[PDB]
DNA sequence: TTGCAGTGCCCACAGAGGCCAGCAGGGGGCGCTAGTGAGGTGGTTTTTATATGTTTTGTTATGTATTGTTTATTTTCCCTTTAATTTTAGGATATGAAAACAAGAAT
C-alpha cells in the first residue's frame, strides 16, 4: 500500500495502456480503463436495465433515479437547490469563483468581480 | 388622412447553467502464495566414565657367601748339649838316588 502511495507524490505511472496514452498508478485503474476499449460491462443496474461503463456511475444512477427522500445540497451564496455535489462544484467554479480582471454590466458602468453579482445586477 | 417618433409583441439563436456519464485520484480491506527463519525432536555417535582382567611392582623369606674369632697345629727363633768333623803334630813308610862294589873292556 505504501509503495503504491509514493506514486501519489512522485508521479510514477508504471502501467501503460497499450491502446492509448493513458497510464495509471496501479493495476486496478488500468483494468478499469480496459473496459472502455474492450467494451466489456460486468455490472448491471437491476431496476431500469440502463447500460453503464462503471459501477460507481451505476450507484449514482440508482441514487439519483430510483431512490426517494435523498438529501440535496444548497449553494451557500445563492438560493438555488441542486441534486449532485459535483454539480455544486461546477456551480461554484463557473458562477461564484473570483474573476480577476472583472466583468462590467452590459447596461451601466458598474464593474463586478463575481459572475453571480453580475447576473443578479 | 399622413409622416414622424416612439411602443408592443413575437420569434429565435445565443447564452447560460444544471444535468449527466465518463474517468481518474487516494485510500481501505481481502485471496493467495514463495521463501526463509527459527524452534523442537529424533538419531547418532561419541565421549566421558566405569568396571574387570592381566600384569607389573613391591615386599618378604631363605640360602649362600663373606668376614671375623678364638683356638691350634706349624713354625721358627733362641738356647745348652752332644756327634761328626776338621786340624795339627809325630811316627812310620817308600821309592829314589847317590854311593859303593863288582864286572867287562881297554891300554
Ligand atoms: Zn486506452
Ligand atoms: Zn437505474
Ligand atoms: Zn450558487
Ligand atoms: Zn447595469
Amino acid at each position: 500500500k505504501l509503495k503504491r502511495h509514493i506514486r501519489s507524490h512522485t508521479g510514477e505511472r508504471p502501467f501503460q495502456c497499450s491502446l492509448c496514452s493513458y497510464a495509471s498508478r496501479d493495476t486496478y485503474k488500468l483494468k478499469r480503463h480496459m473496459r472502455t476499449h474492450s467494451g466489456e460491462k460486468p455490472y448491471e443496474c437491476y431496476i431500469c436495465h440502463a447500460r453503464f461503463t462503471q459501477s460507481g456511475t451505476m450507484k449514482m444512477h440508482i441514487l439519483q433515479k430510483h431512490t426517494e427522500n435523498v438529501a440535496k445540497f444548497h449553494c451557500p451564496h445563492c438560493d438555488t437547490v441542486i441534486a449532485r455535489k459535483s454539480d455544486l462544484g461546477v456551480h461554484l467554479r463557473k458562477q461564484h469563483s473570483y474573476i480577476e480582471q472583472g466583468k462590467k454590466c452590459r447596461y451601466c458602468d458598474a464593474v463586478f468581480h463575481e459572475r453571480y453579482a453580475l447576473i443578479q445586477h
